[PDB]
C-alpha cells in the first residue's frame, strides 16, 4: 500500500512548476554552457558493466541544470522511488491489482543472490530453466538434436504476439552478428495469415523447430497460429508422432502446453511474476539462446544484472536510469511534450524502438495510482522511433523545425561489427551522431541564415531554434552484455516514472480486455444474417464487411 | 503569395475554439449516435476506384458532429484549400522557398490529362519514363536483361535513403503477394556498414541488380553505399565492364550518374517537382514494377490517380481526404492531442506507418508560414503506428487506459490474399478490427466493473473512458489500386492540414541541413587528434568516441 495517494500532494511538484515557468520554459542549453565551463562533466556519467565495458550517458544537452535535477532527486524522494524499488527486488507483491511479485529482476540473477518470492528463494529455480535452455539450445546448434526425418534443424519459428515475440525479435535482429550461417530465426505473431503463410511457404518442414511462446497458453492468437503450423507441418509428415522433434513451448501453464500435444519435457517453463514486456531474460528467450549460442545469452542476461545492480546501489543523485526517468517526468508533466523518441544510429538495432515502444507505453499507459484513485495529471508518453542515418532524411525535419518538443535519446556504438572499407561507414556514421544533436542544440539565427545567402521572406523558413534537447549513449560496441544494459536501463528508467506517477507500471488491463468484444463479433462473423446488436457504426462496419468477404 | 498570414486569424478559428469549449471537449459520441439514427451514414463515405472496387471511410466514431464538421469546412474555404490544391494541379510553383512546382499528381497521370509545368505539358515525358520502366522490368522478368555470365537477375539491390527508400520497401512489402518465385528485392538505405554487409553477403555479383535510388546523386550515404557495393560487385567480376549490366540509376542528375559510371541509357529520370517523400510514383518506384511486374505498378498509379480526381472534384463537405485533414486539424489544434496513429490490421501493410510518418511529419514540421512569419499554433502531429494485432498487444493499453488523447486510423482489408484455413484467420483478424474501435467508443464504466466482480480499491484501475475516437477504413482487398488509393488519402489529407495551417508542406529545410551537417564532423574523426572546437558535449562525445573506437 501507497504511501501518497497523487504525485500531485507531493510538496515539490508545485515547486517545479514554480521553476518550469521561471528557469525552465525559456531555458537556454547554449546559456548553460557558457555560464557553466564543467557541464558535460556535470551531467554525462560513465557505467561500467560487469565485463568492464562501458557506456557513457550524456544528459548535458538536455533543458536542466543543478537547481532543476536536486528538485526532481527531491520528488523522487517525496515518491518513495527507493523504497518501491526495494520491495520490487525483495520480491514483494507490488503488482497490486494482479496481487504478483514483479521479478524479471530474478531472472538475470546470475550470481545466485537470494532473491525471495513469497519467502522461498528463485535463484535455484530460475537457474534450472536456463540449464535446459542451455542444453536444448546447444543440441539444436551442434546437430544432436535431428528432425523426424534425421536432418539436424535449420529454421527456428517462434509463435507468439506482444511480449513473447518483441523481445525475441528485436534481440535476435540486435545481436544478429553473433549468429551462425545455416540457422536462421522467424517469428509469426499477427492472426493475419499472411503471417503464417508468408513465413513457412519456403520452409521445410523436416527441418524447422516451431517454439510456441505464450505465458497462459490460451492467447487467442497463438493457439490459432500454432495450429496451423501443426496443420503445415503434418501436411507433410503425415504422423502426429512427429510432433514431438518439432514442437515446443515456452510457458507458465504445463497442463494446457501437454493438452495441445507438446510434452512436458519440451516445456521451458517461467513464473506469473514475469511481465510479457520484461520476459526476454526468462524462456520467451530461448530463440535468442539457440540463434546466438546459450553463453551469449548469458553475457546478455550478466549485462542486465550489472544495471540492475546499478539501479539499486547508487543514489538517486547518480543513478543513471533514474536520471533517465527524472527528466521523461519533467518534460511529460511540466513541458507538457506527449512523446520520446529513441533514434538507434545502428541498423542492427531497428527494432529497438519497437521493443521500448511496448515496455513504455503498456507499462505507463495507466490513469489510475496505487492509491486507486484517477491522476488528472499526464502518465506514461508515447515513445516512438526508427534508426538513424534514415531518420534524419525523414521525420527529423519535424523534430528540427517543427512545433513540438521531442524530447530524443541518440544511441551510438564506438566500434561496429562490420568495420567495412578499413571503417569508412562508421567514421560517417558517428558524425551524423555528433552532428545532429550539436544541431538542435545550437540552432541557426536569423543573422547565419542572412550570412548564408537568403534574403527577404526565405530567411525564417531557414532558420532553426536550437535549445532542442537530445540525450546521447555512446557505447563502445553493441555485444549481447552492452545490450543487455541497455534494455535495463529502459526498465528501470520506465520503473523510475510509474512510480513518481504513483502508478503500477506492471499490469494491463486494457491489454487484457483486448480478448472479449472480439469474441462476441467473431461468433457474428460466423453467423450469415445482417447485425444490430452494437453501435451503428460497429453494425454498418460489419454488414459492409459480410457484403465484402469470401 | 498567400492570402492571410496566420490560421489563428481567420476567422473561424476563434469560433471553433468557442465549440471546442461549448461542445467538443466533453463530447460524447454515445450521445451522438443517440441523437441521430442515421449517424453511420452522415459520417462515412464510400469511395469507388477507378477499377469499381470500393474502400468505405467511416469517420462516425470521431468527436464530430455536423456543426463542428461544417465549422472545419469554413475554415478551409477561409484558409483557401481549394485554390493552393488547384494551383497544385496546375502546376504552380507552389514551393514558394525552393520555388518549385509540386507535381506527384503529374506522375500517375495515365488519362494524359495535360499537365503542364512552366507552360509545357508533362504528360508524354511522364509517360516516356513509364515506358522505358515497363521495357526494363519486363526484361528482367523475362530473363532477356542478362547479368554478365548470361544468367537471369534473382535479387534487385536498391541503394538510396528517405524519399529514395521508404516508399519502394512499405509498397514491396505491401503488395509482395504480386511478386513471383525466384525474384527478390532488397534495400540497403543506411550508411551503417551493417546495412551493406548483411544485405550483400549471401548475394550473388552474377545474378544481382543495383539500382542506386538519388534524387541529387549526391546525397553522401547513397554515393558511399553504392560505391561500397560496386566494390563488392567488382571483387567477384573483376572488369568494370560488366557494370553496364548490374548497374542503373534512378535520378534527376545525368551528369552525376554519368560521372559514376553508370551509363545514361540506364537512368530511369524524374523532375525537380518530384519531391522524396512522393517519390514512389516516380522513377523512385522501378524496384516495385521489377518486383510486381509492370501492370500491377500501373494499376497502383492509376488507384492514386482515381483518388486524385476525387480530391480535385469533390465539394469540401464529401471530399474524403479533406474530411480527414480537418478532424486532423480539430485534434492538434483545439484538443491538443499531438500524435496520429495509423494501425494497418494487415501484416503486408506493416511498413505503411513508417512510410506515412515521414510523408507526415516531413511535409508538415514547419513553423513558418507562406506569408513568411512565424506561426502561433501548432503544425504536425506526431504519426506513429505498427499492425494489428500486434499493436494491441504492444501499446495499446495506452491508447484505451492512458492520460492521452490518441486520434487512430484502423485499415482492415474484406479479403485477404492468404485466406489460409478456409478464412478461419482472416475472421479473427477482422473480429479484433470491428472490436477495438468499438472498445475505444464505449468503454466501460464504474458501474460495469463493479457487476463483472471487482470491489473496493481494484475497481477503478479496469475501467475505460470510452470516446476514445477512431477511424476506419475499410478495403475489398489491398490490391495495387487499393494501395495507390490509400497512400494518395494521406498525400491529400496532408496536404489540406498545411493548406490551413499556411505552411509549405513541400520543402525540408531541416532535411537538407542534415545532409551539410555531418562533414565538418567527418574530417574531425579522421585527425586522430582530440577536439575541442564545439560544444563542451559535442567535444566530450567525440573525445570519448576516439578513446574507444579501433
Ligand atoms: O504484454 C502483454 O501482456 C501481452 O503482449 C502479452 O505479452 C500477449 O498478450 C501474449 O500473452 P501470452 O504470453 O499469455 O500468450
Ligand atoms: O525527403 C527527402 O528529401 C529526403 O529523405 C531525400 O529523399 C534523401 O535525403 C535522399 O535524397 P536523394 O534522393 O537526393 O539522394
Ligand atoms: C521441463 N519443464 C519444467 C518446467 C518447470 O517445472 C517450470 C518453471 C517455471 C514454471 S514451470
Ligand atoms: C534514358 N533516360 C532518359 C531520362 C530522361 O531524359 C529524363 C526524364 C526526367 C528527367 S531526365
Ligand atoms: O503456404 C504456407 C501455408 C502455411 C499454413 C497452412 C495452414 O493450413 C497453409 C499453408
Ligand atoms: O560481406 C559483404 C560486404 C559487402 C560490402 C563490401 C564492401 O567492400 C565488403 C563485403
Ligand atoms: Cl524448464
Ligand atoms: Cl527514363
Amino acid at each position: 500500500m501507497a504511501s501518497f495517494k497523487l504525485a500531485t500532494d507531493l510538496p515539490e511538484w508545485k515547486k517545479l512548476e514554480e521553476t518550469y515557468k521561471s528557469v525552465g520554459e525559456k531555458f537556454s542549453v547554449r546559456d548553460a554552457f557558457a555560464k557553466d565551463p564543467k557541464r558535460f562533466e556535470e551531467f554525462s556519467w560513465i557505467y561500467k558493466n560487469y565485463d568492464d565495458s562501458k557506456i557513457l550517458f550524456d544528459f548535458s544537452k538536455n533543458l536542466v541544470n543543478k537547481e532543476i535535477l536536486d528538485q526532481l532527486v527531491t520528488l523522487a524522494k517525496e515518491a518513495g522511488v527507493e523504497k518501491l524499488r526495494d520491495a520490487m527486488f525483495a520480491g514483494d507483491h507490488i503488482n497490486t491489482t494482479e496481487d504478483r511479485a514483479v521479478y524479471h529482476v530474478a531472472l538475470r540473477n546470475r550470481a545466485l543472490r537470494k532473491m525471495p518470492v513469497d519467502g522461498k528463494d528463485t535463484a535455484q529455480e530460475v537457474d534450472d530453466v536456463l540449464k535446459h535452455m542451455k542444453e536444448f539450445s546447444d543440441s539444436i546448434r551442434d546437430g544432436s538434436w535431428t528432425g523426424y526425418t534425421g536432418k539436424s534443424i535449420t529454421d527456428v519459428v517462434n509463435i507468439g504476439i506482444g511480449g513473447s515475440d518483441l523481445g525475441p525479435v528485436m534481440v535476435t535482429e540486435a545481436l544478429k552478428a553473433y549468429s551462425k550461417p545455416g540457422l536462421n530465426v522467424h517469428f509469426i505473431s499477427n492472426i493475419d495469415g499472411t503471417h503464417t503463410a508468408e513465413t513457412l511457404k519456403n520452409l521445410n518442414p523436416e527441418t524447422t523447430l516451431f517454439l510456441i511462446a505464450s505465458k497462459t497458453f490460451t492467447t487467442a492468437e497463438t493457439i490459432t497460429n500454432a495450429t496451423s503450423a501443426k496443420n503445415w507441418f503434418l501436411a507433410t509428415a503425415k504422423d502426429s508422432k512427429h510432433i514431438a522433434k518439432h514442437f515446443a513451448a515456452l510457458s507458465t501453464n504445463e497442463k494446457e502446453v501437454v493438452a495441445f500435444g507438446i510434452d512436458a519435457k519440451n516445456m521451458f517453463g517461467f513464473e506469473s511474476w514475469v511481465g510479457g514486456r520484461y520476459s526476454v531474460w526468462s524462456a520467451i528467450g530461448l530463440s535468442v539462446a539457440i540463434y546466438i549460442g546459450f553463453e551469449n545469452f548469458n553475457d546478455f542476461l550478466k549485462g542486465a544484472e550489472a544495471m540492475d545492480q546499478h539501479f539499486l546501489t547508487t543514489p538517486l543523485e547518480n543513478n543513471i536510469p533514474v536520471i533517465g526517468g527524472l527528466l521523461s517526468v519533467w518534460y511529460n508533466n511540466f513541458f507538457g511534450a506527449q512523446t520520446h523518441l529513441v533514434v538507434p544510429f545502428d541498423q542492427y538495432l531497428h527494432r529497438f524502438p519497437a521493443y521500448l515502444q511496448q515496455l513504455s507505453m503498456e507499462s505507463n499507459g495507466k490513469s489510475v495510482t496505487r492509491a486507486n484513485v484517477f491522476t488528472n495529471y499526464q502518465t506514461g508518453t508515447i515513445l516512438f522511433g526508427e534508426p538513424a542515418t534514415n531518420a534524419q532524411h525523414s521525420f527529423f525535419q519535424l523534430v528540427h523545425q517543427g512545433t513540438k518538443l521531442i524530447p530524443a535519446d541518440f544511441i551510438l556504438a564506438a566500434q561496429s561489427h562490420n568495420p567495412i572499407e578499413k571503417n569508412l561507414h562508421q567514421r560517417m556514421l558517428a558524425s551524423n551522431f555528433f552532428a545532429q544533436s550539436e544541431a538542435l542544440m545550437v540552432g541557426k539565427d536569423e543573422a547565419k541564415v542572412k550570412a548564408e545567402g537568403a534574403t527577404g521572406g526565405l530567411v525564417p523558413h531557414k532558420e532553426f531554434s536550437g535549445n532542442r534537447p537530445t540525450t546521447s549513449i555512446l557505447a563502445q560496441k553493441i555485444t549481447p552484455a552492452t545490450l543487455g544494459s541497455l534494455i535495463a536501463y529502459y526498465e528501470h528508467l520506465t520503473f523510475t516514472e510509474g512510480a513518481i506517477w504513483n502508478i503500477n507500471s506492471f499490469d494491463q488491463w486494457g491489454v487484457e480486455l483486448g480478448k472479449v468484444l472480439a469474441k462476441v463479433i467473431g461468433k457474428e462473423l460466423d453467423d450469415k444474417k445482417a447485425v444490430a446488436t452494437h453501435d451503428a457504426s460497429t453494425n454498418g462496419l460489419i454488414n459492409q464487411f459480410k457484403e465484402w468477404e469470401e
